[PDB]
C-alpha cells in the first residue's frame, strides 16, 4: 500500500465532487494539499476550504504511515464506513466545517492517534452521548475541541478527568448535554487554561468540588444552561488567580453579585453576567479590577449609581454593557473617566435628564464608537458636542424622549454608519450633503418623528445603505431616483407621509431591495413594471443579524398597511405594546426575532406594500414572478385591467390584498395554487366570474369578495344558479 | 448625732428657698420622730432609709456628706430641684443604695468620685442633666458587688475617656450612659472589659474618634441598645462575622459620624432580634443589603442624610413585615416611588424627602384592604409631577402632608379638606391652583399648619378659617389670593406666624389680629391693603405666650439689596428640603444679594413676650403710627416702608430695643426723628429715606453710622453723616 496510492484511493473512494478542480493534478509530493517530507513520505494533507463533497472515513487517510497533519476543515464531508483497521500518526487533526454524523470517529481518534496534540471536531452533526476520554498513553493531547454538534444526554461523572493530564483547552459548547453539574469531576485538572460548557442544559445549584483543582483557568464559560441558585461566593473564585475570562450568562441566577466575585481582579479582563434574574449593582469591591476590558451585565434587575461609584473607576474599560436593567436617573457624567470607551450599550434602562456626550471632549481624542441608549427617556435636543466623537460607528438613541432639530454635526461625523433615533419627537430634514461630506451610512431609521422636506437626491451617495425608515413622518416630496444607485439597499420603508410623485422605474436597479413599503402617501402614476425586473436575481447581504419587531395588522384592508417592521434593538417588546401606533388597528400581533433571508441566491422581493395611494394603470404582469413574495399589499389605488395569471407564480405569498381599486376581469385560477395564501382581499373592485375552487380560496369570509360585479361560487351563491 | 437632727442640718445649711413650703413638715415638735415629715421615710425601729424630695423646687447648695451621715440611708431622690454644688468632705460612712441627682447645677463633679469610691452598696446612681465638669477618671470601687445602672449623661465631661474607664466598673453593670458631654478618644483603644452583664450602652453626642470599634466590646454578648451616633468616626462600618457577637442586640445607632462605603450586608446578623436602626447622616453609598430581608421584628429604621440609592426600597424594604418609622431623606435614590411600599401594611411615617423621585404621588398606602395605619406622608423637595391623588382622602389616619418643592399642579381635591384628623398641609414651592374651600377644619381636621406659599391659588381667605383654632403658621405668600384678611383670624388664639405677602389682598388689616394672643410673625408686605394701621397689632405686647411652633424646620433667606427690594426676607418652613434648592429658586435671587439663615424655630422668650417680625411694607395704609407699637420689646423686623403713612414718628420707638431692622421709608412722615432712638443698641438696619422728615439725626445709638442713602430724599434733615446743622 504505497502513499501515492492511497490519496488515489481517497479521491476516487471518498470524494464525490470537487468543482474547484483544487484536487486535480493528483508524485505523492506534487499533489495539491498534500504537505511533503524530504525522504519522499507524506507527512500532511490540507484541503480545506476546498468545497469537497463525500463520505470520510479516517482509517483510508490514517493508513498513511508517516501522515501527522490532517485538514479537512471548511468541506462537506459525511460518515464513512468503518472500513479498515491501521495505526494513526496525526498529532494535528481539524474537521471542522462538515457534515460528519458517526461519532465513532472520535473514538478512534481517542483510541489510536497517540501522538496528538490538539483535534477539533466543532461544527459538525456528530451525535450520540459522551462516553470515552483520550487514551491513557497519549501524553501530548492539549486542545480538544468538540464544540457545536448534536451530543446528547447526560456526560459520564470522570469525562473530564479521565482525560490526560497534559490538558490544556476543551471545548464542549453547542451540544445538548444534561446533567447535575456538581455531580461530573474534573479530577486534578492540572494545566487546564481554557473549558467551556456553554449552550447546553446543564442544572444544578452548586458547582462540582474538583472544578477548584483548576488552577490554571483561564476561560471559565458556563453561559445558555440551566445553573440555578446564587453565584458562589466566599473563598471561591481565589482558586483561579489566572483567570482572564469568566462567563456564567444566561443561566438561572439570582441574588445579589458576590463582592467576593472580585478575587478575579488582578487578572479579570472579561465578565458576562448576562441574562440572569441578578439584582443590587455590582459590588464596590471590584474598583480593583484595573485589568477588565469588557463588562457585561445586561438583562437583569441591577439598580443604582454603581455606574458613577465603581464602572468610571475602572481605567481600561472598553466594552460596557448593561441593557435591560433597572437603573434611573441621569446618565453620570463620571462615566467619561473611562478613557479606553469604544462600546457603551445602556438601552432599556430608566435613564432620564440628557444624552450624554461628555466622551468627545477629554483630553484626547475619544474612542467611542457605539453609544447605545434606546427605550430610555433621554430628554432635550441631540447634543452638537457628539459631532467631537468622531470615531462613532452607530448611534442609538431611539424610543426617548428626545426633542429639536437633528444638528448639523451629526451628519458629517465621519464614520458614522448606523443612525437610529426613531421613536422621538425630532424635527427638521434631511440635509442634502448626507454621506458626502459625512460617513457612507447603513441603517438610516427615523421612523415616527416629526421630520419635515423631502428626502434628498443625495442620498444617492450613500452606496453602504441596507435600511432606511422614515415611516410615520412629516415628509413630502417626491422620491428621489438616486435611490437608485443603492444596490445593497434592502429594506425601504417611508409608509404614512404625504410623497407626491411617481414610484420611480429607479427602484428597479436596487440589487437587493427585499422590503418596500410606500403606504399610505399621496403617489401617483403607473405601477413601474421594473419593480419586479430583479426576481429570481437577489442577492442576500449584510441587513441580516439585525433585531427586529414586526406590529401585524390583524384588521384586514380598514386598516392602513399590511403591518409595521421597526429596527428593535435594545428594546423591551413590552414598550412596543404600548406605543399608540399600535393601537392604530383594533387587531394586532408583535412578532419578533432577528433577520434572516430564507433564499442563499436567486432569491426575490419579500414584502412589498403600495395601498392606499391614487396609483393608476394595470398591474404589471411581472410582478407575478417574484418566487418568495410573501406579502403584495396593493389595496386602495386606482388601479385598472385585470389581475394577472402570473400570479400563479407567488409561491410564498401569504397575505394578497387588492381591494379598492377598479379592476376587471376573473380571478386566475392558478391562485388556487398557492398553498399559502391564507389573507386574500379583492373586495371593491368589477371583479366577476368564478371564484377559484382550488387551495383556500372557497373558505375565505364573504367580507373578502364583497362589492363586486358578478362574483359567484363558495363561498359566493353558485354560478349554475 | 440622731437621724432627726442630721436632716435639721441639711434644711438650715443647704435649702436656700423653699418656695412651695415642701419642706415644712420638717419641725421638732408633735411626734418630732423624722418620719412624719415629708419626703422621709423610716424602717420599723424609727430610722430613716429614704429622703425623696423630687420636682419640689429646692434651691440651695449640696454637701452629699451631710445627708450619707445617715447610717441607714438606702435610697436618696433629689432629682428635679435646683441644688448647686458646695464645698465636699473627705467622706461620711456612706451606705446608699439608690442615688438620683438628676436635673439639677451640680458643677463639682467630686461628688461622683466620692460616691464611686464610698457607697459599697450603690445599684443604680444618676447624675444626669447637671453641669458637672471636668475629665473622667474613677470606676466605681471594686469592693461595690452590686452596681447595675449608671448614668452620667447630659453634663460637661472632657477629654479623653480613660482607656480601662468602662472595664473597671463592677462586673453587674447593665446600664451606662455616658451620652451627652463632649469626651474625646480613639474608640478602638476603649476597654469594655469582659463586658458580662452590659445590656445598655450610649456614648452618643460626644467628640469620640476612630476608625475601628474596639475588641473588647464584642464581649457584650448580651448588649441590647448600643447608641453611638453624633460622633467623629470614620472608615467602613464593622463587617463579617463582628454583628453576629450581638446576638440580643435590638436598638444601634451609628447616625451622625463620618462613615462611609456601602452598610454591610454582615450587618444583616442582627435581623432576628434588631428592632431599631438609625444609620443617619453619614456618607454611605449603595443600597440596603438584600440580607435584611429577615429582618422581621425591625420597626423603626432609618437611613436618612447618606448617599444611598437604587431599588432596595422595593427589593428589601417592601419585605420587611413590621416596619412603622420609615426614614430615607436626602439620598440619592431616583425612579419612581415604589408601590410595593404599600405591602408595608404598618408603616406610620414614611419620609422621602430630597431624593429624585419622578412620577405621582403615591395613590396606593390608603386604597387597601384594611384600615391604613399611614400618619405621616414626607416627600418633600423631589421631582414628583401631575395632581394630588384623590385616593389620600382615604388614608383616614393621616395627620401630615409634605408635598412641598415638587412639580405638582391643580387643585388640591376637597378629599384633602376632609381627612379628619388632617393636622399638617404643607405643600409650598408647586404650581397649584383653585383656591381654599370654604368649609376648612369643619369637615376636615382642625388644621396646625397651613403652608401653600409659592403657588398659583386664588380666591380669598374664607372665614371658616376661624374654625381652624388649632393654627399656628398660616403661610400662603406668593399665591394669587384676592379679597380680604378675614376679621375671623381674631379666633386663631394659637397662631404664631401669619405670611400673605404678595398677593392682591384688599381692605383693611383687620383689627381682630389683636385678639391673636401668640401671634409673633405678621407678614403682609405687597397686597392692595388700605385703611389704618390698626393700633390692636401690639395689644399683646408684654402678654404674649410661647407655644408649639416652636420646634419646627425652618430657613429665612434675608435681602440685603435695601428697600428697593420688595419685603424684609423669606421665612419658609423647610422640613425635608436641601439649601441647595432654594439657592436656586427664583424667589432667593429676586433680590440680588441673598443670605441664606437656617434652623428651628425657636422662642427667646418664655413669657411675656411681644411680636418679633412686623412687615407692612408694599401697601397703601395711610394715617399715624400708633403709639402703642413702641412697646414691642422684642420686635427685632419692623417694616412699614412704602405706605402712605403721615404724622411723626413716635418717640415711643425708644422702648423697641430688640429691633435690627427699621425700615420707614418712602412715607408721607413728618418731623424730628426721635432722639430715643439712639437707644437701640442692635440697630444695624434703618432706612427712612423719601419722607417728611427735618431736623437733627440723633446722635446716640448708630443713627449716625449708617449710609447717606438711608436719611435722603427728605426735607431738610441735617447732622452727619447728612452736613452739620450749624453751617
Ligand atoms: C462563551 O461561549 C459562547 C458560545 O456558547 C460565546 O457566545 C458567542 O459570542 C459571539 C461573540 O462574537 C457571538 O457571535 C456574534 O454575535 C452577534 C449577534 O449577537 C447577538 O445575537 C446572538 C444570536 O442570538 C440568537 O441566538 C441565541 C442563541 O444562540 C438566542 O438566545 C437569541 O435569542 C437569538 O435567537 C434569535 O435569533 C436566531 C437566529 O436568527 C433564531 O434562530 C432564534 O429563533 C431567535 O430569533 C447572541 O448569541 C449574542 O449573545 C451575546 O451577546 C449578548 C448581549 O451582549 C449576551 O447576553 C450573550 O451572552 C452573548 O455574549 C457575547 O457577546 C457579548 C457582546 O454582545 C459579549 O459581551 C460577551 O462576552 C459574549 O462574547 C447577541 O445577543 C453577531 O453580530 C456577530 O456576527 C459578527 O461576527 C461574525 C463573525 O464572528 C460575522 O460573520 C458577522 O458578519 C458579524 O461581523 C461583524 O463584526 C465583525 C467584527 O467582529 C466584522 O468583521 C464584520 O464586518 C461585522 O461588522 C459589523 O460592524 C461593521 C462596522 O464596524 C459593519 O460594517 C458591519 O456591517 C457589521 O455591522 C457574531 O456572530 C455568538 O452569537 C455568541 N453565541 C452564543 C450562543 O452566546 C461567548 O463569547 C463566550 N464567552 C466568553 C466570555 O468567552
Ligand atoms: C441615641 O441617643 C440619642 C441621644 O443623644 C437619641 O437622640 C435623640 O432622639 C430623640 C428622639 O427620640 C430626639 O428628641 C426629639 O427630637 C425632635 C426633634 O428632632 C429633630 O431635631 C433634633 C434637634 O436638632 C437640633 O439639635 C441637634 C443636636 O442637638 C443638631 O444636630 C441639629 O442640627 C439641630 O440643631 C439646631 O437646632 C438647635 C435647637 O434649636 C440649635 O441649638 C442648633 O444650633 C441648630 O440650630 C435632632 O436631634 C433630631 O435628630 C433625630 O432625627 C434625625 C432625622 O430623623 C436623625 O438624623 C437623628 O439621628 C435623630 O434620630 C433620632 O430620632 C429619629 C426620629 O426623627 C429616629 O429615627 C432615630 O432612631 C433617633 O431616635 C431631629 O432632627 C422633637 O420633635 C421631639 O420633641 C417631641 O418629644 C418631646 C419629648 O419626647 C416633647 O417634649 C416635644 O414636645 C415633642 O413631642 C412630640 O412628640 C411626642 C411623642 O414623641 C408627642 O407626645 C407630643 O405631643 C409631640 O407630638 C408632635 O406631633 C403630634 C402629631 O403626631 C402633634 O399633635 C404635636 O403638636 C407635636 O407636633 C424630641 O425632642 C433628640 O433630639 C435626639 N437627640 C440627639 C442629640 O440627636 C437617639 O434617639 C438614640 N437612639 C436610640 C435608637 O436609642
Ligand atoms: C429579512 C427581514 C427583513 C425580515 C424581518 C424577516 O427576517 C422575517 O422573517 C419576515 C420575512 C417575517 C416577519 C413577520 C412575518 C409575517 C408575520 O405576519 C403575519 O401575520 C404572517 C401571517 C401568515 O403566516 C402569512 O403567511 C405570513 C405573515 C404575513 C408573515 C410574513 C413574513 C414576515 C414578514
Ligand atoms: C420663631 C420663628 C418664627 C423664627 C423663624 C425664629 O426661630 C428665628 O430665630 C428668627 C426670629 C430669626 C431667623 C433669621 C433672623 C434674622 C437673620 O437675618 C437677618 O437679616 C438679621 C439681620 C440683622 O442682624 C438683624 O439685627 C436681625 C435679623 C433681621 C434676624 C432677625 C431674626 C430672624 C428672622
Ligand atoms: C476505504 O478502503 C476500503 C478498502 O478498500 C473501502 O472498502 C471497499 O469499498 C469498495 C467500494 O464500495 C467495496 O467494493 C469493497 O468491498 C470494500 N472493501 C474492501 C475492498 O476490502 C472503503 O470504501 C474505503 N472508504 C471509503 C469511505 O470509501
Ligand atoms: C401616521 O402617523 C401619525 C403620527 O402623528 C398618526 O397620527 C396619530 O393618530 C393617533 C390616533 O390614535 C393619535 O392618537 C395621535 O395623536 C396622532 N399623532 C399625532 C402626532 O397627532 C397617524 O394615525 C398615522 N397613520 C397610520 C395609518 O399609521
Ligand atoms: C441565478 O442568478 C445567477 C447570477 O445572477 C444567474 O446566472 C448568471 O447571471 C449572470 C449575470 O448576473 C450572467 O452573466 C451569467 O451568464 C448567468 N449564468 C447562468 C444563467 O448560468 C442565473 O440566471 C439565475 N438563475 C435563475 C434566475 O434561475
Ligand atoms: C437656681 O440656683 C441658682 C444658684 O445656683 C440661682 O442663681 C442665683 O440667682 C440669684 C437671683 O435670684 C442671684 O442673685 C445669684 O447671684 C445667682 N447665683 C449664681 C451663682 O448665678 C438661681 O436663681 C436659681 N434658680 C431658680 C430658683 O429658679
Ligand atoms: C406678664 O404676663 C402675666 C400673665 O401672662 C401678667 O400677669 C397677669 O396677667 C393677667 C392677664 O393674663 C392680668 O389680668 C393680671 O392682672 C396680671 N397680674 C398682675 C399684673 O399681677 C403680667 O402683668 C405681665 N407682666 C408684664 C406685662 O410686665
Ligand atoms: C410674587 O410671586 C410671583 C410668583 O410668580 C413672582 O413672579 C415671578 O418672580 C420671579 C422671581 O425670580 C421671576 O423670575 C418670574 O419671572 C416672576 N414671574 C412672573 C410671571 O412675573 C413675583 O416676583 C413675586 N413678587 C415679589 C414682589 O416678590
Ligand atoms: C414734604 O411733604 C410735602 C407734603 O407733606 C411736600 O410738599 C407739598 O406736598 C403737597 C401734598 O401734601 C403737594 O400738594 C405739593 O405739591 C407739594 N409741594 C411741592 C413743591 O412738591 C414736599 O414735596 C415733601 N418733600 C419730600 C422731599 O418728600
Ligand atoms: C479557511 O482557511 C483558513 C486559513 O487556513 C482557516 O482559518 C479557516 O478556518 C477556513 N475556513 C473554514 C474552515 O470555514
Ligand atoms: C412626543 O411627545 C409627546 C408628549 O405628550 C409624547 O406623548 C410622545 O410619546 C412623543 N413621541 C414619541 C414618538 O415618543
Ligand atoms: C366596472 O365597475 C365600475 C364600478 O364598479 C363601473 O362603474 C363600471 O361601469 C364597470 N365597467 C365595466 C363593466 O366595463
Ligand atoms: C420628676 O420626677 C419624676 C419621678 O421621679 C422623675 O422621673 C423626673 O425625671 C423628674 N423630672 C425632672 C428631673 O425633670
Ligand atoms: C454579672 O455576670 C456574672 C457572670 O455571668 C454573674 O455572676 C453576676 O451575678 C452578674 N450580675 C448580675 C447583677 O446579674
Amino acid at each position: 500500500v504505497n502513499d501515492t496510492a492511497l490519496l488515489t484511493a481517497f479521491k476516487q473512494t471518498s470524494i464525490k465532487s470537487d468543482p474547484t478542480n483544487f484536487l486535480g493534478n493528483w508524485d505523492p509530493c506534487t499533489w495539491r494539499g498534500v504537505s511533503c517530507s524530504s525522504d519522499g513520505r507524506v507527512i500532511g494533507l490540507d484541503l480545506r476550504n476546498g468545497g469537497l463533497t463525500g463520505t470520510l472515513n479516517l482509517n483510508n487517510l490514517t493508513a498513511l504511515s508517516n501522515l501527522r497533519s490532517l485538514y479537512l476543515q471548511g468541506n462537506n464531508f459525511s460518515s464513512g464506513d468503518s472500513s479498515s483497521s491501521s495505526g494513526c500518526s496525526l498529532e494535528v487533526l481539524d474537521l471542522s466545517s462538515n457534515s460528519l454524523t458517526d461519532s465513532s470517529i472520535v473514538d478512534y481518534v481517542f483510541s489510536t492517534c497517540l501522538n496528538l496534540v490538539s483535534v477539533n471536531f466543532s461544527h459538525n452533526k456528530l451525535a450520540g452521548k459522551l462516553k470515552s476520554s483520550p487514551s491513557a498513553s497519549n501524553k501530548r493531547i492539549t486542545t480538544v475541541d468538540l464544540s457545536n454538534n448534536r451530543f446528547s444526554d447526560e456526560i459520564p461523572e470522570t469525562f473530564i478527568a479521565d482525560f490526560p493530564n497534559s490538558l490544556k483547552h476543551l471545548d464542549l459548547s453547542g451540544n445538548n448535554v444534561t446533567g447535575d453539574f456538581s455531580r461530573l469531576s474534573f479530577g486534578l485538572c492540572e494545566n487546564l487554561t481554557v473549558f467551556s460548557l456553554s449552550q447546553n442544559s446543564i442544572s444544578g445549584d452548586r458547582f462540582p468540588v474538583s472544578l477548584s483543582n483548576c488552577k490554571l483557568l483561564e476561560t471559565l464559560n458556563l453561559s445558555r444552561n440551566s445553573l440555578i441558585g446564587k453565584i458562589p461566593g466566599d473563598d471561591y473564585w481565589g482558586n483561579f488567580q489566572n483567570l482572564r475570562q469568566l462567563s456564567l450568562a444566561h443561566n438561572l441566577y439570582s441574588g445579589e453579585i458576590p463582592p467576593e466575585l472580585s478575587l478575579l481582579c488582578r487578572t479579570l479582563e472579561v465578565l458576562d453576567l448576562s441574562g440572569n434574574s441578578l439584582t443590587g449593582q455590582l459590588p464596590q469591591s471590584f474598583t480593583s479590577c484595573g485589568s477588565l476590558q469588557s463588562l457585561n451585565l445586561g438583562n437583569n434587575k441591577l439598580s443604582g449609581d454603581f455606574l458613577s461609584t465603581v464602572v468610571s473607576k475602572l481605567s481600561r474599560i472598553t466594552n460596557l454593557y448593561l441593557p435591560f436593567n433597572n437603573i434611573s436617573g441621569s446618565v453620570p457624567i463620571s462615566l467619561t473617566n473611562c478613557s479606553n470607551l469604544r462600546v457603551l450599550d445602556l438601552s432599556s434602562n430608566e435613564f432620564t435628564g440628557e444624552v450624554p456626550s461628555g466622551f468627545c471632549s477629554l483630553q484626547s481624542s475619544s474612542v467611542l464608537e457605539k453609544l447605545l441608549i434606546a427605550n430610555n427617556y433621554l430628554s432635550g435636543t441631540v447634543p452638537v458636542e457628539l459631532g467631537k466623537c468622531k470615531s462613532l460607528k452607530t448611534i442609538d438613541l431611539s424610543f426617548n424622549a428626545l426633542t429639536g432639530l437633528i444638528p448639523k454635526e451629526i451628519w458629517t461625523l465621519p464614520k458614522l454608519s448606523d443612525l437610529v433615533m426613531w421613536a422621538n419627537n425630532l424635527t427638521g430634514g434631511i440635509p442634502e450633503s448626507i454621506c458626502v461630506d459625512g460617513g457612507n451610512l447603513e441603517t438610516l431609521i427615523l421612523n415616527n418623528n416629526l421630520l419635515t422636506g423631502s428626502l434628498p437626491e443625495s442620498i444617492s451617495k450613500c452606496t453602504n445603505m441596507l435600511w432606511i425608515s422614515l415611516s410615520s413622518n412629516l415628509l413630502t416630496g417626491e422620491i428621489p431616483v438616486g435611490i437608485g444607485k443603492l444596490e445593497k439597499l434592502a429594506i425601504l420603508q417611508l409608509g404614512n407621509n404625504s410623497l407626491t410623485g411617481n414610484i420611480p422605474s429607479e427602484l428597479g436597479n436596487c440589487k437587493n431591495l427585499i422590503w418596500l413599503d410606500l403606504n399610505s402617501n399621496n403617489l401617483t402614476g403607473n405601477l413601474p413594471g421594473e419593480l419586479a425586473s430583479q426576481a429570481g436575481l437577489v442577492m442576500p447581504g449584510s441587513v441580516s443579524g439585525k433585531q427586529f419587531a414586526f406590529v401585524r395588522n390583524e384588521g384586514g384592508t380598514d386598516c392602513r398597511g399590511a403591518g409595521g417592521l421597526v429596527e428593535f434593538e435594545g428594546i423591551r417588546a413590552e414598550r412596543l405594546e404600548h406605543f399608540p401606533m399600535v393601537h392604530s388597528c383594533p387587531k394586532t400581533r408583535i412578532y419578533s426575532g432577528m433577520t434572516m433571508y430564507m433564499f442563499s441566491s436567486n432569491g426575490s422581493m419579500i414584502y412589498l406594500d403600495l395601498s392606499y395611494n391614487a396609483v393608476s394603470g394595470s398591474i404589471p404582469l411581472g410582478y407575478g414572478a417574484m418566487g418568495y413574495l410573501q406579502v403584495l399589499n396593493l389595496g386602495h389605488n386606482l388601479l385598472t385591467g385585470t389581475i394577472p395569471d402570473s400570479f400563479g407564480g407567488l409561491k410564498a405569498i401569504g397575505v394578497l390584498d387588492l381591494s379598492h381599486n377598479d379592476l376587471q376581469g376573473f380571478l386566475p385560477g392558478s391562485l388556487g395554487g398557492l398553498s399559502f395564501l391564507s389573507d386574500l382581499d379583492v373586495s371593491n373592485n368589477n371583479l366577476t366570474g368564478p371564484i377559484p375552487f382550488g387551495g383556500q380560496l372557497t373558505t375565505f369570509p364573504l367580507t373578502r369578495y364583497a362589492n363586486n360585479s358578478g362574483l359567484c361560487g363558495v363561498p359566493l351563491p353558485p354560478c349554475s344558479s
